[PDB]
């Protein structure tokens, strides 16, 4: 842990994080829908939906084993109500009991089969109920048809929208979750499972919310430790004068104009097995990106964003706690991530400057607002050094993935099939969307620099990110590699907060490797 | 039929080049396990040298001449090399001491060339064809290359090697001489015979599309554009109907009409038909979009990058589908029958052009609110979809310069796809491999379909937020096919060679090897 | 011949005043020897003080007056000095126990005044003469100044003193002016050439100022055949039968999209003597330049201002005042002007369009706004058929302009390099500001077009005066053609009107 | 070489001391070619002493009085020919 330097004596040295969360707290019980439904404590929420007849009318078929709320959900009464996706109801009465409960429903649609998109409405629409009720036990009853990965998604999503970040705030929670589903033992054990990975995602979120005076090379570095030193993983920071030792050019000259020292992560994860594929996860971590000279100061540029340029950093340290709780076997797992910061200043790069990399290839830079692949360029090429089976980078690495795919669909370029493959395999089991975006070779050269190696960026060519992946496979050599641009999906604009987008993915990758 | 003029001097009708200097190429393809004899013109041999990169380059092809042969020996050709592009000439005298022309093109030391490395190839051969006078050229293969790529080969070359004049006024050239000879010395000659005739076809093909597009939008307009589909197709003898503007009042083509109300052009819809004669399998309707000018509208494309000068080009998915009439029309597939359709019109300013914000009912009782004024294709489209499915075809296809966000997606040498449909992709896809026109697969992402929600309307043209514009104009067609497979290709960045400063013609080949291996 | 409208209320004709209060002034000069007379009017002193800076005010003329005398003594004047562009006024009592008004005008401490001190002089002059009720002026010359910036004085001081009110919906002019200079018999005869120079400049400001709805393709024609009239000039003004028979493609692409037909004006003055040199003086007609689909809509595009596009136009007719006065001998003038109106339409050309001059060269359209020089293309082949000596063209082109010589001087291409030299010389002669720009031939394969003979515009060169002006030169064959952009100098942006550039440049040039 | 018309054909007047690139250079060879400016071609081929020696052009136009612009143009022409070819000694003719 090293000391982080400031201007003021009220600025932060260190990220507030939160690891024991209420959803920790949660206790979570699953039940098969076919013995019927008790209803006594808390809300109770029927999933409903109507298959042909699109916004139609809500029709609860479970058994309810209680007098009063059964004639409250006959079918003359719930007509009244319609199915359309998101739609809700919920009323408050007594129970046979004379116990005070609320009952209602959440619409899925008119389709059979819900979307990972889908099922994220319906959590948001539940998740809106339980904003405004402060209940003891929230129940789930799942009259639409679902598989094990949807199941776990369901509670990932409800876990982490349910969850809500205060650590700057300042100027209850369920304790139990009831779950009536057909064939309940099958899907109880996705549950545990779900936790972490909800963690592990809401975890990633903590660090790329967290603004860049609070989260910089130095904090984020020790933070990186101190999660090492919980899970217990091996972990080594390297600072300036062992980058220079490495010859890390490229990286060290993004973060020259910082008041924060580089910080380069490297976390280990080594089975207590004999390992047999050896994995390096590499993430892109600009804890602030100002665009450096090239400042970004055109319309549209979202500057007052780009405290979430360490998403891919974030990603891989979020799978690094999952992998570490999990703790798979045969396997060997490298988190590499190469942090510093783009200011602007008398000591920052310039455009046209010559920089050079620890593979020894000199570059041209062409605009210092394309910093990422440049600290990612050394990132690889130490990754590699590593001697792993398949390197692995996640990156908010192109703004043109806004207008290829989207905020929804992540990017994957790769120069190996097998591994793109897997990546869209984890890509299914974890619902966070990837498409396979191809790597033309016609493009490459556009990188033909006139006096360097290799240019940074194309002048001519507008596939901005397809031309960084041209750049990017400058440095794997001989090894399997893949590229993740999550620049559109990582932000959730509308939400205004981090998806924590990449964990799970990455560790469904590491997890069925 | 009469095309509307301000004055006298404008056109009234595309000038169309139908018998090219190609055309005149009496092509003849030998067994190289013979030799190759020399005599007239320029002979060029297709060299590599599989691992040893920038390696030596060597003659392996057995040569009828003892001057030749020792010209071309190895000690000879060792100084130079065979990088991809790479190209010399060579002076000497043969046997007969008859002066003539021998060299060759570097083709990489990679055994297996790629699409782009072909086209490299044969750029390079161009350029020896250009600024000399030759009579006769042969080419020499010591490379391995299938029937495809031999087939895109001569593509390639027949295209690159044509240039369009028809605009030349007093600049025309004067050194324009077409060789009158095409030898080519290949082995298993026997196999690529049958590729010659084929890729001359596939040639004019693409060159009809390219002349259509190139020509600017005061001569080729809506009316002009519909005129030329029904001359070519009264050369093929299809079956073809032209739609003015009171049949598409009768036939509801509200968003259609909408589009071109601003034009001094009436709209004009295209429809041809192929059937062939036989027991018909599969149907299939090829719908291009056909603005024969985009000025964006009243949404003016006034902004830095908006390129307007560009836009006679927003035809080129009707240029494609005409290309593919003449090259059905001309191969004549059987068990197939092929619906060739373009909703053609004019995006212009005027009193009575269509509004921002407007409200318009499609022929399928569909109200749509207008967003953007330039997004007018997936309008047009709208009503031809539905046309489309009205005639109980199997596969609908359609072709468009759509979305210019296709340049920041796959740039300018791969087209999208869009569908309904996984089997149908795939077959684009396996098209795309035959044809040699690149195409990647791309995500129609439902969750964007409420972005087009419309308030008022039953749907909006276009998103206020996403600004994944190729999606979510892919999103608005699929609104408009009900139950019909269908597949959606956005060659709005591919279609135009910037570079070359010309049309590339793409979605020809692609189309017809669709119809065809189907 | 007749203005078409889109509601009775829109104009059908250019509103012109012919006879101005300037040629009511009585204008008599009188020779310094003998003194000066005051008592009438207002009588201001021109009067400098070479070497000092701001030197003391001395009188060195002698004035016949005891009252005045005294009072203009140098120990009262000390307090003053010859700053450039002060002004004073003095009350006092004459001979005749009158009351009178002097005063005077710094001059400087420059003993040879420039074209723009005196301008400055006459700005300062101009002030007194519009607060105050005045019927006489006298202005007494004690600064040295030739017969050409003499001539130059008036026309300023006439064109300054001038106000347009020919819009003015909801006074008083000097009806003598009195001129006291040394060597007064030589100056005399510069009056009314200044007179005339005056208003053909004065002239083509009231048609540049004159909005693109009252001054429209059809009403200017007119105005200018209605000119002819007034003066004996030949004219046919081409219709668009005869436009279309003469296959002028590029001139009637332009005016596609405009409800107002293409008007080709054609003046000609011919001397009743052995005719010499042969001119055609071809301007740029443009009534008002939306741009066409290639709109000004981007920052600093100043569409509000497009209504001078035919500026050049005006000065090709303001010429033909002064020479249709002046009848100079020994020469053959044809004056020249494109006539259009460039608006958006569905009838408009497009960007991309290819279109065909008069000379058979095809044409690619890549910006419509470029249309100056389509119209110009086609006038120059129709002034090349005239078989002339000269061939001098005058447009607002290029907006590049305001970045290579600004706001005062206007630049000038050609093909030879005499013509050029002439040029210049008017430039000094008349006092209106030339400066010779390059036509750079390294620039010229930009306009290689890939389908048509020729690239209307350049797509990577940003000097687009010199591009501009080596499309022109592809339409003149065999001819010494010359090229006046007048882009950045017609319009005076500080004075919110008009200069009438090029009138009496290209007068001293005929001349 | 120039062609004082337009894009002209190529004509070769200096006298060259050698028989097999004298036959190349003969009108009826060089005539295939134009003289455009920044035009260029270049073959190998083996002279009188059976050694390898490749000839050529440059295309210098129709104007009689090359610019620095032109003399530019001919110079890079001449560039391309020295960077794609593995030479010991070039040899320039000023005609
Ligand atoms: C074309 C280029 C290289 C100038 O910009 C980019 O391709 N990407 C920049 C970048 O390199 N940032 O470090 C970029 C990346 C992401 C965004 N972005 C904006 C919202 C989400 N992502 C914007 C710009
Ligand atoms: C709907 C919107 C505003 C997001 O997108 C467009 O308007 N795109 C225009 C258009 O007119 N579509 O019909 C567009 C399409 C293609 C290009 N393009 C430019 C080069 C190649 N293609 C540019 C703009
Ligand atoms: C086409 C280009 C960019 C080379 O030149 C112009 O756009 N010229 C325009 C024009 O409309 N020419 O017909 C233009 C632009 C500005 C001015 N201008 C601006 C202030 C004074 N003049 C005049 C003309
Ligand atoms: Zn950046
Ligand atoms: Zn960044
Ligand atoms: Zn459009
Ligand atoms: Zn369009
Ligand atoms: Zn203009
Ligand atoms: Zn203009």
């Amino acid at each position: 842990a090293s000391e982080v330097p400031q201007v003021v004596s009220l600025d932060p040295t260190s990220i507030p994080i939160e690891y024991n969360t209420p959803i920790h707290d949660i206790k979570v019980q699953v039940y098969d829908i076919k013995g019927g439904c008790n209803v006594e404590e808390g809300l109770t929420i029927f999933l409903v939906n109507n298959p042909g007849k699109e916004n139609g009318p809500v029709k609860i078929s479970s058994k309810v084993n209680d007098k009063q709320v059964s004639e409250f959900l006959k079918d003359e009464n719930m007509e009244k109500f319609n199915v359309k996706l998101g739609t809700s109801k919920h009323f408050y009465m007594f129970n046979d009991n004379k116990n005070s409960v609320a009952v209602g429903y959440v619409g899925c649609g008119s389709v059979a089969d819900l979307s990972e998109a889908d099922m994220k409405r319906v959590v948001l629409s539940l998740v809106t109920m339980l904003h405004d009720n402060k209940l003891s036990k929230l129940t789930v009853v799942f009259e639409i048809n679902v598989d094990k990965n949807l199941f776990r998604f369901f509670l990932e999503t409800l876990f982490y929208e349910y969850m809500t970040d205060e650590r700057f705030k300042s100027t209850e929670y369920i304790k139990h979750l009831g779950v009536y589903i057909n064939n309940a033992d099958t899907y109880k054990e996705e549950v545990e499972k779900a936790r972490v990975y909800y963690f592990g995602t809401y975890y990633a979120s903590q660090l790329i919310a967290a603004p860049s005076n609070y989260c910089n090379p130095v904090s984020l570095s020790n933070a990186a430790v101190e999660l090492a030193q919980k899970l217990n993983l091996e972990y080594k920071i390297l600072g300036v004068k062992e980058l220079e030792e490495l010859k890390m050019g490229a990286y060290l000259s993004v973060g020259k104009g910082s008041m924060y020292p580089n910080k380069f992560i490297h976390l280990t994860y080594k089975s207590k097995g004999d390992v047999k594929k050896k994995i390096a996860l590499v993430g892109k971590g600009i804890t602030f990106d100002s665009g450096g000279y090239n400042l970004k100061a055109a319309p549209g540029s979202m500057i007052d964003l780009m405290k979430f340029d360490m998403s891919g950093c974030a990603a891989v340290l979020g799978c690094a706690y999952c992998v570490g709780t999990l703790k798979p076997e045969n396997v060997e797992i490298h988190f590499l991530s190469a942090v510093c910061e783009n200011m602007v200043s008398k000591n920052s790069y310039r455009p046209g400057d010559i920089i050079t990399a620890s593979n020894g290839k000199t570059i041209e830079v062409g605009n210092t607002d394309a910093e990422g692949r440049l600290t990612l360029a050394d990132a690889l090429v130490y990754a590699e050094k590593l001697g792993v089976d398949y390197i692995v980078d996640i990156a908010t690495l192109t703004g043109a993935m806004l207008y290829s795919l989207g905020t929804s669909y992540a990017g994957v370029f790769g120069n190996n099939e097998e591994l793109i493959n897997k990546i869209l395999q984890s890509s299914k089991t974890s619902n966070e969307p990837v498409w396979w975006l191809p790597i033309i070779n016609e493009y490459r050269a556009t990188l033909n620099s006139k006096y360097a190696d290799i240019n940074q960026i194309s002048s001519s060519v507008k596939a901005s990110s397809i031309v960084a992946s041209l750049f990017l496979k400058e440095f794997v050599q001989n090894t399997a590699w893949a590229h993740i641009d999550i620049a559109g999906v990582s932000w959730n604009f509308k939400a205004r907060k981090p998806k924590g987008f990449g964990v799970r993915l990455l560790t469904e990758f590491v997890l069925n490797d």
